[PDB]
């Protein structure tokens, strides 16, 4: 399976990651950006390798920043070799190899700052989290370059971790306050075939939330008495009860979704039905009760967390970039657990909305928080101070960048899934794939202007003719999908199972499948239990959720009312925001001129008509500070 | 001027304060309530008088709780002598006299806990605030009983304070972090004629906010380096700039309104036009941009503070009971500065909505915070944790009670104002007053079922016939007010000036003025800049703002839509909530069904008709926990 991107939309983002984002982060990691908060991330490994002097600096999880940058670089190298970039990575890798302790432990903070204090604060100090991120980078770097050095280093650490943690004699019955090692270990298993890694992942998941609480035991041993800052206590870490008894998403959103992603991978690999069902129950809870229309998750700044069903406020949303990325990871494992278009529908929602919303179109600035409603003046409220009205650079928790980079750079890995049963098309993205079906070589090409248009042309070319199944997602946002094969209509209705059309036939060289997904402008309504959206409507076209910005429509977007009957139109604007479809129509505003400086009046408001224009949510805040809303008042 | 209450509405509240609220607090102040947080408020004075041993206990402003209870008791004694209650007060008073230092200083914390450390932390430790509250209680107790002892004690302290603070040689150019002393000093001046008190008040106000900052000077002297916890710094205390440059309300709402109250009193008494204009500018800002329809003020829990113009969220409101009480105090001084009905309109709005909303109808439980929208489950959000979904008892900052008690108990003082050129009727409350106009003895009787009905009968009986002016407020909520004198209709339009009808004529014994204020059900709309209320409407009848509760309408009050043409009806329910007018009609809900557990859908919502019933805002949460909204979605 090699996949080449051949589109406009994602190719532009990859180019931005390659030329702007990854190089800038490299400078930051090496403290060569004069105005920046220093990182010391590379320096810490130098000191640890005994090649430099100085004090540890930065956050306890600083090592993971280096990991994430390496992981993204790995993916970049799969789609364009660059010997200089590869050399930078190789040198960092050898440095990691020299900072690594003889027993396999690799952690700058506990090598330089608190030697000998390792494994005494898993609740807070992210040791396994950093190890997990480094494992992911090493796996990725191996798959991209064939070079095993980083993989070898990380297997030594993974083996050491296996000796330290478990239910055995002299082992710690522990796990990390921030999940990540569990999903990373699955990847390491997939590339090595070493079953210890699969079992260790299972151990960490099965042990979480067991009584007596591991976190209480280590806390006691540190002599710590203070109550945990987060009111829900261990719900923050989803360590309140065992994972199979968790029926609602709670706590910190990234933590949760990384945990779920591991649970879904383990359910698939182990055939564990109880875990599969837990995943499905959690999936339904997150995606049908605690998810924003943008694919954002996390409704409370305090703990960057889930709250509860249907509590999805737009102005105080957290919807962290990293959580939406984590949702994408989760969906991919859910798809391996069960082929249901609803998983890919979510993946696509996050991909085209609440992930990429996290960056400026040119990749120079980022959001941590992705709100669905902005009144900039109000961002001075204490309960809105997490909401930044414009994107910026970050430091300390500068994850928005190497985090988005690793997803965007690997976008090719999410388009297709080769199974022995079928070749599945999840995303409609100009691309090609060279794969093997029933031991035979098959080339598949997608040509499409998606997401701006719903027409997709798939050319299927097997090396020699042969029978196999092509599984095509029918997007849940779409009504009335149509399919033709070599110009002849095919009734897909009997071929559809759980949002995928299964097309099984003998394929010949140059066979052509045409897909047509109508993209009308839709008015989306939220379930009536979503109190924040009572009387409000969102615009969506294809997979893209739209928003209104002040720059196009004036201030006071709360005072814009979209009548039900207003006739909406869409058209392409090549020179706007890198080339986007915009949506236009006629709305109504209440007349303030008719107001008289009173605050409250018993009068019937007078309304006048205004043109409006809406643009894609992901593209907001590229034309200066201003109001923005997704959910607009109706009628 | 003697005023007797003869109504049902306020009389019931006064009885509750007299029989439940004041006696319960007396027990709490003496630590005789088993399952309460101890107060030690009386005990601290015992220790300070050398009549008991032990450590200081409680908040630095604990002394003010005793003061507020005494002040209320004073007002209770004006409307019904009670030798036992008077005895309790007299004993407390003699105790205060024995706790007082030889120089006049009276403060338990700086007598027992930090002897000699007085006046070193005016920013935080409330010394002048407690002195102020004690002064108010003494003034009130003198007016009520003729007993001067408490007054004599407090004059000694006030004189001492006058030697300590000022611009003179050896004086501290300081002022309290919590305003109060300034308005208290005006009251002491009014009852003693001692001009020092008036000038001292003027000094505290003129000094506030002058550079170099007093609070920085004392902070430095304490060796304190920590930044102030509130992000706006000295805006919290309204000490950021001089008062006559403050054009917006900012900071902590009670602090601000106590300051404004002093400013308005001084502008009147000193004839200071610059201060008058400053008060007017602030008045307009508060009441036309930063006030809730309930008379609540304070839109941010953090700092219990004002935010900025038109930021009035209903679900995260703070609208502290004490701030609404403070607004009432402010309006009374504004009325002395300028006879404008808009002042009394706000006074009335607070009195019948966001003050008495602070207690259960039987006076046993209280709110600190008065929200305008409640979803109880959501009160677990960190950004809503200040919102309690049911009333309770309080401890430490148990001000809601002795604070409401003092206002309710003194409600008679707010009904009329005698000036040398007119008798003004501000509030429509069954009552009578014996007063002197142009040296002539005049008796006036009001009979009315206000607020449930807008008909008022005033009987005017001068000792002998004579020409004078009666000023009658024409409520700003009203349209088509009518006035009839001895059965003949009078054209009031030419008699009205700034919301008061000036009726000047020769009055004879038994003259009858009938006022009729129509009370239709009104749909109130907020200025379009109020984002929170875009697309919403509030119901109001007479001075009373209405709300919907779950107990009458079912859950999910966000999913209730009030059509503009729905017919509304009002009628009296004698056995509901101590006897209230309710409002009824037909609203619409969106039908849950068409979602089928989806979260977001492109479907046209189906709506069905439901009955609704609205009750007075003040009377919400007397029938158990449940949803409540004031601002209802419109269709």
């Amino acid at each position: 399976t090699n996949v080449n991107l051949k589109d406009q939309f994602w190719k532009r983002y990859i180019d931005v990651v390659r030329h702007e984002v990854i190089p800038y982060q490299w400078e930051a990691l090496n403290d060569r950006i004069p105005d920046a908060e220093p990182s010391h991330a590379i320096e810490n490994f130098r000191i640890a390798a005994g090649e430099s002097d100085g004090e540890f600096y930065g956050m306890v999880f600083q090592d993971s920043d280096v990991a994430k940058w390496l992981e993204a670089v790995a993916y970049l190298l799969e789609t364009k070799r660059d010997p200089e970039l590869e050399k930078l990575a190789d040198d960092v890798i050898e440095l990691l190899g020299r900072a690594q302790q003889p027993d396999g432990y690799l952690n700058t903070y506990y090598t330089i700052k608190e030697p000998g204090k390792r494994w005494m604060n898993l609740r807070d100090n992210h040791e396994l989290y950093c190890a997990g991120h480094l494992i992911e980078a090493a796996v990725a770097y191996f798959r991209a370059t064939g070079k095993r050095r980083f993989l070898d280093i990380m297997c030594k650490y993974a083996d050491y971790i296996g000796t330290v943690f478990g239910r055995g004699e002299g082992q710690i019955p522990g796990y990390d306050g921030h999940q990540e090692i569990e999903l990373a270990l699955l990847k390491l298993y997939e590339v090595t075939g070493n079953e210890n890694y699969l079992k260790l992942s299972q151990y960490f998941i099965d042990q979480r939330g067991q009584q007596p609480y591991y976190f209480d035991q280590e806390k006691e041993a540190r002599g710590e008495t203070e109550p945990f800052w987060y009111d829900g206590g261990y719900r923050y870490h989803q360590a309140h009860i065992p994972v199979r008894e968790q029926k609602q998403a709670v706590g910190h959103a990234v933590r949760a979704l990384y945990m779920y992603t591991a649970m879904a991978g383990l359910a698939a690999k182990m055939g564990d039905e109880s875990l599969k069902q837990a995943c499905q129950t959690l999936w339904e809870n997150v995606t049908k009760r605690q998810m924003y229309i943008t694919g954002g998750v996390g409704s409370s700044a305090f703990g960057e967390s889930f709250t509860f069903d249907f509590d999805l406020p737009n102005d105080t949303a957290y919807a962290e970039t990293c959580a939406s990325i984590a949702l994408v990871f989760w969906t991919r494992r859910m798809l391996e657990l069960e082929m249901d278009g609803k998983y890919a529908d979510v993946m696509e929602r996050a991909l085209y909305n609440g992930t990429i919303s996290g960056m400026d179109l040119d990749g120079k600035k980022f959001f941590y928080v992705n709100p669905l409603e902005v009144w900039p003046k109000a961002c001075e409220r204490h309960d809105k101070r997490h909401v930044k009205p414009v994107r910026q650079k970050w430091f300390s928790c500068a994850c928005c960048p190497p985090n988005l980079a690793r997803l965007i750079a690997s976008i090719g890995h999410y388009i297709y899934l080769q199974t022995s049963d079928a070749l599945f098309v999840h995303l409609y993205v100009g691309s090609d794939i060279q794969t093997e079906i029933d031991g035979r070589s098959v080339k598949i090409m997608q040509e499409t202007n998606y997401p701006w248009d719903g027409t997709v042309r798939l050319t299927v070319s097997p090396e020699s003719a042969g029978e196999f199944t092509l599984g095509l997602r029918i997007p849940g946002w779409c009504r009335g999908a149509e399919v033709t094969i070599n110009g002849e209509k095919v009734d897909i209705v009997p071929l559809i199972k759980k949002g995928y059309a299964y097309i099984r036939r003998v394929w010949q060289q140059g066979d052509e499948v045409k897909l047509y997904f109508p993209m009308p402008v839709e008015r989306i309504k939220a379930h009536p239990q979503v109190r924040a959206n009572a009387g409000k409507v969102a615009l969506q076209r294809g997979p893209i959720v739209y928003c209104l910005e002040e720059v196009d429509n004036g201030p006071n977007l709360a005072n814009l009312f979209l009548p039900r009957d207003a006739k909406l139109e869409a058209h392409f604007e090549p020179d706007l925001l890198e080339g986007v479809v915009v949506i236009t129509g006629i709305a109504e505003r209440v007349d303030e001129s008719a107001w008289n400086d009173e605050l409250y009046r018993p009068i019937e408001p007078r309304t006048y008509k205004v043109p409006f224009r809406a643009i894609p949510y992901y593209a907001w805040c590229n034309r200066g500070e201003g109001e923005m809303v997704v959910w607009v008042n109706e009628k």
